[PDB]
Formats: C-alpha cells, sequence, structure tokens
C-alpha cells in the first residue's frame, strides 16, 4: 500500500510465524504471513506490494528459501532480502543472494527489525 | 551536551506529529518544524542540532536539498536523512555526501535506524 | 538459547540504564562494574556474544583491554564502546570493525549498533 | 560500448596531461578538458561518458560542483571523482552522493583505484 | 608460494587478455576455457585464492554454479563475475560479496576488483 | 611533499623492503624505507610529512608494528595503515587499529597498492 511497508513473512511453525509476525507488526510493518516457500513464491508472483521478504531456510517440502530469495530479486532486484535458519549459515555464503543477511537461531526482536530496517534504508 | 537533538522538517503535520513521537520513544530530543524555512533559521540561530532529518520538498522554497547545504556547512559532519515521496533521482545530482534518503512510506524503526546509524559512524 | 551482552560501566546509574535498554530489546545482559570483571568473565567460557565497555574505569585495566581479551577469544566479536572523555583514542586504540558511542548518545543508538555488529557475523 | 571513457576536467595542463596519460595506460579512453564549461559541453553534446573525473574548481564558472550536477542528471549512478587543492569542507555540503574526493596531492595509483572502484560498484 | 586466480572463460581471445592483465600484476593465473573444468580444477584440492568466470558457457554449468561449488570449498572465496548479456542475473544469481564486471571493462577495473576481495579477507 | 605522496615504510629483510620500495614508488609514491619499528616511531614523531603507512608486525626487537600503528594514529587519527605479515594475521582482530589493512604473505604487487591507494582515498 501507499501508507504502509509490506514485508513477506515465510515460516513454518505457529510459535515463531506469529512471535516474527508480531516483531514486524510492532515496528510499523505490514505483514502477509505464509507457512512455505511454495505460498511465499505464489504471493511474488501474483503482483502484491512486497517490499522486503523475511524467510526460513527450509520448509517441510521444497521450494526452500533460497530459491524463494531468487525468484524476490527476479520480481525486484532490489529487494530486502533477510534468512531465518536454525543451524547451518554457512550454506549463505554459495546460496544466499547478493546484499542479503541471514539471521542465526538465537537472535533477538531488535536484531530482525535493525536487518529489515537497515535493507530498506539501503535501496536508494 | 545532556541530549541528542534532531531537527525534523516535513509539511504534513501528520508525519510531523508520527516522526516526532517514533524519535522521542527513541530517546532523542526533537524540534519538529513544518518548512524549510523554519529549519534553516533554527540552523541559523545556533541551536545544538545532531542530526537532521529533512523532506526534500516544501510548499515555498528553501527546499530539503538547501536545508542539507546550510546543516554541512555548520556542520560538516552532520547526520542527513533526506524524506520524499519521489525522488531517488533527485537524490543522486542535489544529495549531499554519506547522507541516506527514505522513499515514503517507510517504519518508525526505518527512520530510527537510519537516524542511529549515521550519528553511530561520526567522526 | 539466547544471544548474550557483557556490558561494563562503573557508573550504577548508567550501568542500569543501558541494562534496561538492551534487556528491552530481547538481549541477555551480564553486567559488571569494571574490566577486570568483564575479563574475568570473559576468560570463564561463559557464552558471550557482545561486548558493550566502557573506555576507563576505576581500577585498572581499561576498556582499551577488555576489547582486545574479547578478541583473543572471539577475533569477530562484536565490541561496542562507551566514552565521554577521549574518542579520538578509539583511532589508536580501538579494535577492527569496532563502534564507539561519545556521550550523550540514544537508547537506540545502543540498540543499533549492537544490533548491526551481531548481525554483520552472518 | 566498445570502450570506458572518463571525462577529465582541470585546469592544470600538467595535471590534466599526468591523468591522462595514466588512465589511458590503465586501459581507459579519456576525455581531456580545461574547463568545467567544456566539460559540460561534453556531457550535454550526448558522448557517451562513463565517469567524470573533475576539479572542483575552475577559472570561470561552471564549478566542478555543477559538472557533477550535470553528470548526474544524465547518469544518476555516474561514477564521481572530484579532485581539489582544497576542499573536503565544501564537499560535505556540495558534494553528490557516492562520489570520492581526492585532495592533491594524490598518486596515479590512486586515481586508478578510485574510479576502477566507482565502475566496479555500479548499477 | 603465490596468489592464484582460476579464469574461466570460454573465448580465447579474452582469456588470453584477462590472463596477462593479471600476471602483469603479479597473479599466478589457471586459465580455463569452461566451467566444468573449473570445478574440475576447484574440487581437485588445488590452491585458489579467487575466481574470475563468465556467467554463461558454450557447455554446462554456468559461471553462477562455478561460484557456488567456489564457496562450498571456500565460503569467503573472493569471486570475480564477467558478463556480457544479462547483469541484471547477479541480483538473483551471484553469491554475497561477488563483485560483477560488465564489458566493456578495463584491465584496471578487473586488478582493482580481484585485489580488493582478496585484501577484505584480512 | 606538496607534489607527491610520501608512504613510510618499515620492514625488516633487505630483499622485501626494496622489493615493497620500488612498488610503491613505481605506482607513483615517495618512499621513506626504515628497518625498525622504533626507526619508525623516530620518523613519525619527528614532524616529517607523512601520508600513509606500510609496516611490519614483527622486528628484530621492540617495538613492533601494532605500536607503530598507534603511534602513527596519535599523529594523525585518520592516517592509511597498512599492515605486512608471514604468518599469523589472526592477531590482527585483537592488535590493529581501526579501519586498517592486513596483508598476509603471500600477497601481491597489485594488492599492496590497492590497500594503499584505497586507504589514502578513503581520508575524505
Amino acid at each position: 500500500s501507499l501508507e504502509a511497508v509490506t514485508i513477506l513473512l515465510a515460516d513454518d511453525e505457529a510459535i515463531l510465524l506469529l512471535d516474527f509476525e508480531s516483531t514486524l507488526t510492532d515496528a510499523g510493518f505490514l505483514v502477509t504471513a505464509v507457512s512455505s516457500g511454495a505460498k511465499a513464491i505464489e504471493m511474488l508472483k501474483s503482483g502484491a506490494a512486497i517490499d522486503g521478504v523475511v524467510t526460513d531456510i527450509r520448509f517441510c517440502q521444497p521450494p526452500d528459501g533460497w530459491q524463494v530469495a531468487r525468484v524476490a530479486r527476479e520480481i525486484d532486484p532490489n529487494m530486502p532480502i533477510v534468512y531465518i535458519s536454525g543451524h547451518a549459515a554457512l550454506e549463505w555464503a554459495s546460496n544466499g543472494v547478493p546484499d542479503s543477511i541471514i539471521l542465526e537461531k538465537p537472535f533477538t526482536s531488535a536484531q530482525l527489525i535493525t536487518a529489515v530496517s537497515q535493507l530498506l534504508n539501503a535501496r536508494e
């Protein structure tokens, strides 16, 4: 929308999706929350106004978060991309898109918000 | 000093109020003004201003480009954040070095992060 | 687990203030009143994810030394210095990729500095 | 295109010659001019210019600040390197975003590195 | 020893040109004509300090894949892409902290890109 | 001087000092070449026009290169600092000054020149 910044948030588990979602809405973002990579890509391809993408690396089934980010960057080459991972962050070195941030658990609400805001601000 | 003061200049009162409250909740003192003319007057008065957040365009001249120049003449290291509903094309030829430009809409968190990062990088 | 910040400042009023700022933002904080206690904490094998330290304390060693100890343990340790007096000592004494905050600074500035340095580890 | 072309503007012929030869040895084509007026004329003519290296001050107006603005109006991503024998105080309020300012003296290697890094960072 | 750059480009005239540029600057160069040969080199355990690769080759795999293999072996591997066609594919395909050079570029640009990425390893 | 950029170069061994020296003079720099940290510090303290410092970490005797850089930064807080080391570069993480570059052997002439020029250019 014209009034708000929309973040596509893609996370599997109920506890975390709502945790990340409320963190982002408290900071002033609109959140489109989805529970798979496939659903995230569908949304990206739908023509919906998406200003940044916060995505898990692994979902229950492919496509993974690496692929979500590639689709986002095809639509918008400057798209803010934050990956959220449990364990292996070293895969980012070979799979992450340029100028993305990966956050590996544990991380704080402040870290998530700073990452998202910094990347949106860097758009120029 | 005892405080960190942000000069905030925007001709949309709703935006001015919203940004003022977000910045004050974040720990900043805010001098909120409605025109580039008043921002420049605040700067030229000699008030202690630690960062400037300005719209690029107002109803009347001077514009935000000029506000940032006066600020930088006073303090060459001044944190400068531009607010716009257009205009990064204009920023490319008119913006001062090391400034941030935020295109509307942006969240409270974005403004806070921009201001804070520039203040933290100072020297 | 959690993200823990070691915070070292010899003024109780400031220590409490910086501590509450950081806990509100989601960090656990180990708040200590000297550089010596900070170094003791760092060497104990306690899980520390970032260090926010004053430069000058009542007792030696100074915060410049706290940072060196921290970086010996973890070469990528986020380091934020707090200062009120000589911030230009940082140019000759600070560790690489560190941030120095000169008083006065806001809660937001502290949160941003800590958060951006943690995020940069990738 | 087939070449990478740098517009180089300086009113000191010895410097102009020296920078021209360093840049050409490094692989660039150089359009070397002696004033801001001629640099702007080159820009407004529609010649393919991939980077601008300009002195801040010439004998007559327009100055290097204005040369960089015209360049950035044409191409908002234009690599801009300023050459000065003073003036970073002036750069703080007059320079365009993402530009480099080199204070005299600087080596051939510095100019090459500045131009190359800005070209490499483009997009 | 030496600093070795793996260079992959399927045009012999360009490969020779980029190779001479890099050897004149002090690098050893392993010059290969395909992404497949580059990946074979990377997986062999040969000491490679940086990779400069075309995006499109005659045979598969492409340079985007060369970079991923390089980064699997070394997560901090300097990566420079060379392209003439779609450089905007980099936004969605490039690895983090890589540089893409779009033709035309000068010898200086190539040397600067490789050198600055090597230097950033610290 | 007004005409040239002066680099203080501090290196122990004859082969390398002359190698680094000629690399820097070919690139257009004036080089003040010294063979110890003590001599480098003396020069820095003499009031000589020094625009950047390229220094070894270890000399035959203390003061070391870490200390050379601290002295340089006391004189000029913006001084370009490039360290040159054989083996242990990880000591830079705890001992290097902010915004310095460390080059660990082997490195090329291009790398040295790029490091020096980039840091001089970043002075603003």
